Protein backbone atom coordinates (compact mmCIF):
# COMPACT_ATOMS: atom_id res chain seq x y z
CA UNK A 1 0.00 0.00 0.00
CA UNK A 2 0.80 3.99 -0.24
CA UNK A 3 3.10 5.75 2.65
CA UNK A 4 0.73 7.63 4.00
CA UNK A 5 1.07 10.77 6.30
CA UNK A 6 0.64 10.51 9.70
CA UNK A 7 1.35 14.02 11.40
CA UNK A 8 3.75 16.73 11.70
CA UNK A 9 6.91 17.93 12.92
CA UNK A 10 6.59 21.64 14.25
CA UNK A 11 8.55 24.81 13.78
CA UNK A 12 5.96 26.88 13.16
CA UNK A 13 4.94 29.30 15.90
CA UNK A 14 7.94 29.09 18.84
CA UNK A 15 8.77 26.04 19.87
CA UNK A 16 9.95 22.19 18.30
CA UNK A 17 6.98 19.94 18.70
CA UNK A 18 5.29 16.85 16.80
CA UNK A 19 1.63 16.77 15.79
CA UNK A 20 -0.35 13.20 14.85
CA UNK A 21 -2.81 14.08 12.28
CA UNK A 22 -3.50 10.49 12.23
CA UNK A 23 -4.28 7.56 14.03
CA UNK A 24 -3.20 4.14 13.20
CA UNK A 25 -6.52 1.68 12.26
CA UNK A 26 -7.41 4.87 9.69
CA UNK A 27 -3.48 4.65 8.67
CA UNK A 28 -4.01 0.64 7.43
CA UNK A 29 -7.30 1.56 5.42
CA UNK A 30 -5.93 4.83 3.31
CA UNK A 31 -2.78 3.01 2.68
CA UNK A 32 -5.32 0.95 0.97
CA UNK A 33 -7.18 3.64 -1.23
CA UNK A 34 -3.83 5.96 -1.34
CA UNK A 35 -7.10 8.65 -0.78
CA UNK A 36 -5.60 11.17 2.08
CA UNK A 37 -8.62 14.15 2.81
CA UNK A 38 -6.55 14.61 5.89
CA UNK A 39 -5.20 17.90 6.32
CA UNK A 40 -1.66 18.36 5.59
CA UNK A 41 0.62 21.46 6.54
CA UNK A 42 4.61 22.58 6.88
CA UNK A 43 7.77 21.14 6.39
CA UNK A 44 8.84 18.24 7.88
CA UNK A 45 5.56 15.34 7.60
CA UNK A 46 5.26 12.43 9.70
CA UNK A 47 4.77 9.14 7.05
CA UNK A 48 3.97 6.04 7.86
CA UNK A 49 4.07 2.53 5.61
CA UNK A 50 2.59 -0.71 7.17
CA UNK A 51 5.69 -1.77 8.93
CA UNK A 52 7.77 1.80 9.81
CA UNK A 53 7.82 4.70 11.00
CA UNK A 54 9.65 7.76 9.69
CA UNK A 55 9.90 11.43 8.21
CA UNK A 56 10.07 13.09 5.09
CA UNK A 57 11.14 16.75 4.30
CA UNK A 58 9.47 19.16 1.48
CA UNK A 59 11.98 21.48 -0.07
CA UNK A 60 10.90 23.01 -3.55
CA UNK A 61 7.90 21.17 -4.71
CA UNK A 62 9.91 18.09 -3.56
CA UNK A 63 8.80 15.99 -0.78
CA UNK A 64 11.99 13.93 0.21
CA UNK A 65 12.66 11.02 2.51
CA UNK A 66 15.06 7.53 2.24
CA UNK A 67 13.76 4.83 0.23
CA UNK A 68 14.86 2.86 2.66
CA UNK A 69 11.69 3.67 4.85
CA UNK A 70 9.40 4.34 1.76
CA UNK A 71 10.78 1.57 -0.93
CA UNK A 72 8.98 2.00 -4.36
CA UNK A 73 5.60 3.29 -2.45
CA UNK A 74 3.35 5.47 -3.96
CA UNK A 75 1.81 8.31 -1.12
CA UNK A 76 -1.45 9.31 0.06
CA UNK A 77 -2.81 12.73 -1.42
CA UNK A 78 -6.34 13.62 -1.96
CA UNK A 79 -6.52 12.61 -5.43
CA UNK A 80 -5.16 9.15 -4.75
CA UNK A 81 -1.70 7.33 -5.03
CA UNK A 82 1.25 9.88 -6.12
CA UNK A 83 3.94 8.36 -7.73
CA UNK A 84 7.62 8.68 -6.91
CA UNK A 85 9.07 11.54 -8.59
CA UNK A 86 12.95 10.40 -8.07
CA UNK A 87 13.89 7.37 -7.13
CA UNK A 88 17.51 6.28 -6.14
CA UNK A 89 18.07 2.78 -4.35
CA UNK A 90 21.70 3.87 -3.78
CA UNK A 91 21.57 7.04 -2.42
CA UNK A 92 18.87 6.03 -0.15
CA UNK A 93 16.38 8.01 -1.96
CA UNK A 94 13.25 9.23 -2.78
CA UNK A 95 11.31 12.02 -3.91
CA UNK A 96 7.47 12.75 -4.75
CA UNK A 97 5.59 16.20 -5.81
CA UNK A 98 5.17 18.25 -2.23
CA UNK A 99 1.63 17.67 -1.04
CA UNK A 100 -1.11 19.68 -1.27
CA UNK A 101 -1.25 22.19 2.33
CA UNK A 102 2.35 22.00 2.71
CA UNK A 103 5.10 24.44 3.07
CA UNK A 104 8.68 23.82 1.07
CA UNK A 105 12.00 24.95 2.95
CA UNK A 106 14.66 26.65 1.18
CA UNK A 107 17.94 25.19 -0.09
CA UNK A 108 21.20 26.08 2.05
CA UNK A 109 23.74 28.93 0.38
CA UNK A 110 25.29 30.33 3.21
CA UNK A 111 27.76 27.07 3.80
CA UNK A 112 27.32 27.69 7.80
CA UNK A 113 28.84 24.16 9.03
CA UNK A 114 26.89 24.63 12.51
CA UNK A 115 23.85 22.84 12.01
CA UNK A 116 20.60 21.24 13.46
CA UNK A 117 18.77 17.76 13.04
CA UNK A 118 15.20 17.20 13.84
CA UNK A 119 13.74 14.01 15.15
CA UNK A 120 10.63 12.73 15.05
CA UNK A 121 10.67 13.50 18.55
CA UNK A 122 10.72 17.35 18.04
CA UNK A 123 14.26 17.66 19.68
CA UNK A 124 16.14 19.98 17.43
CA UNK A 125 20.02 18.51 17.78
CA UNK A 126 23.16 20.42 17.39
CA UNK A 127 25.30 18.70 14.75
CA UNK A 128 29.20 20.24 13.38
CA UNK A 129 29.10 19.88 10.05
CA UNK A 130 31.95 17.14 9.23
CA UNK A 131 32.58 17.22 5.50
CA UNK A 132 30.03 16.07 2.19
CA UNK A 133 27.80 13.81 3.72
CA UNK A 134 28.25 13.96 7.66
CA UNK A 135 28.01 15.46 10.45
CA UNK A 136 29.26 15.16 13.94
CA UNK A 137 26.85 15.27 16.87
CA UNK A 138 28.23 17.90 19.75
CA UNK A 139 26.67 15.48 22.22
CA UNK A 140 26.60 11.73 21.29
CA UNK A 141 23.08 9.88 21.87
CA UNK A 142 21.92 6.30 21.59
CA UNK A 143 20.47 5.08 18.09
CA UNK A 144 17.90 4.14 19.63
CA UNK A 145 16.49 7.82 20.60
CA UNK A 146 16.64 8.91 16.64
CA UNK A 147 15.23 6.03 15.11
CA UNK A 148 12.27 6.35 13.37
CA UNK A 149 14.17 10.27 12.33
CA UNK A 150 15.28 9.32 8.90
CA UNK A 151 14.13 11.49 6.44
CA UNK A 152 13.85 15.04 8.63
CA UNK A 153 15.88 17.41 7.56
CA UNK A 154 19.27 18.95 8.75
CA UNK A 155 19.19 22.84 9.12
CA UNK A 156 21.34 25.49 9.01
CA UNK A 157 21.27 28.71 11.57
CA UNK A 158 18.68 30.65 9.07
CA UNK A 159 15.96 27.74 8.62
CA UNK A 160 17.14 26.43 4.75
CA UNK A 161 17.88 22.75 4.51
CA UNK A 162 20.86 21.40 4.08
CA UNK A 163 20.34 17.57 3.88
CA UNK A 164 18.23 14.66 4.93
CA UNK A 165 19.16 12.32 7.39
CA UNK A 166 20.24 8.82 6.28
CA UNK A 167 22.23 6.96 8.78
CA UNK A 168 24.05 7.23 11.97
CA UNK A 169 27.44 6.29 12.67
CA UNK A 170 27.39 4.04 15.78
CA UNK A 171 29.95 2.46 18.13
CA UNK A 172 29.15 0.59 21.39
CA UNK A 173 25.44 1.45 20.35
CA UNK A 174 26.07 5.28 20.21
CA UNK A 175 25.91 7.87 17.72
CA UNK A 176 27.97 10.52 17.35
CA UNK A 177 27.81 11.60 14.08
CA UNK A 178 25.22 10.97 11.43
CA UNK A 179 25.06 10.33 7.10
CA UNK A 180 22.90 12.84 5.36
CA UNK A 181 21.98 13.43 1.61
CA UNK A 182 23.05 16.64 1.06
CA UNK A 183 20.95 19.19 -1.27
CA UNK A 184 23.75 19.41 -3.29
CA UNK A 185 22.35 16.08 -3.88
CA UNK A 186 19.23 16.33 -4.41
CA UNK A 187 18.98 19.02 -7.30
CA UNK A 188 21.67 16.89 -9.09
CA UNK A 189 18.80 13.65 -8.51
CA UNK A 190 16.36 16.25 -10.43
C1 LIG B 1 19.24 6.91 13.68
C2 LIG B 1 18.57 5.98 12.72
C3 LIG B 1 19.03 6.13 11.30
C4 LIG B 1 18.45 7.21 10.51
C5 LIG B 1 18.04 5.81 10.24
N1 LIG B 1 18.71 5.10 9.19
C6 LIG B 1 19.06 3.86 9.30
O1 LIG B 1 18.80 3.21 10.26
C7 LIG B 1 19.81 3.32 8.29
C8 LIG B 1 19.10 2.32 7.45
C9 LIG B 1 20.23 1.38 7.02
C10 LIG B 1 20.95 1.23 8.27
N2 LIG B 1 20.92 2.55 8.87
C11 LIG B 1 21.75 3.03 9.77
O2 LIG B 1 21.59 4.14 10.21
C12 LIG B 1 22.74 2.23 10.24
C13 LIG B 1 22.47 1.77 11.67
C14 LIG B 1 23.39 0.67 12.01
C15 LIG B 1 21.12 1.21 11.85
C16 LIG B 1 22.71 2.89 12.65
N3 LIG B 1 24.02 2.96 10.21
C17 LIG B 1 25.00 2.77 9.32
O3 LIG B 1 24.76 1.97 8.46
O4 LIG B 1 26.15 3.47 9.44
C18 LIG B 1 27.06 3.37 8.42
C19 LIG B 1 27.96 4.49 8.24
C20 LIG B 1 26.80 4.36 7.34
C21 LIG B 1 27.04 3.87 5.93
C22 LIG B 1 25.85 4.17 5.04
C23 LIG B 1 24.61 3.30 5.38
C24 LIG B 1 23.64 3.21 4.24
C25 LIG B 1 22.32 3.84 4.50
C26 LIG B 1 21.38 3.01 4.01
N4 LIG B 1 21.04 3.11 2.74
C27 LIG B 1 20.14 2.30 2.26
C28 LIG B 1 19.77 2.38 0.95
C29 LIG B 1 18.82 1.50 0.49
C30 LIG B 1 18.23 0.56 1.30
O5 LIG B 1 17.34 -0.27 0.77
C31 LIG B 1 16.29 -0.73 1.52
C32 LIG B 1 18.63 0.49 2.60
C33 LIG B 1 19.56 1.35 3.07
N5 LIG B 1 19.90 1.22 4.31
C34 LIG B 1 20.79 2.05 4.80
O6 LIG B 1 21.14 1.98 6.06
C35 LIG B 1 16.57 5.53 10.68
O7 LIG B 1 16.15 6.20 11.57
N6 LIG B 1 15.80 4.66 10.06
S1 LIG B 1 14.35 4.41 10.45
O8 LIG B 1 13.58 5.60 10.43
O9 LIG B 1 14.28 3.87 11.79
C36 LIG B 1 13.52 3.13 9.29
C37 LIG B 1 12.10 3.35 9.21
C38 LIG B 1 12.96 3.76 8.11
ZN1 LIG C 1 22.21 28.26 5.05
Amino acid sequence: GSVVIVGRINLSGDTAYAQQTRGEEGCQETSQTGRDKNQVEGEVQIVSTATQTFLATSINGVLWTVYHGAGTRTIASPKGPVTQMYTNVDKDLVGWQAPQGSRSLTPCTCGSSDLYLVTRHADVIPVRRRGDSRGSLLSPRPISYLKGSSGGPLLCPAGHAVGIFRAAVCTRGVAKAVAFIPVESLETTM
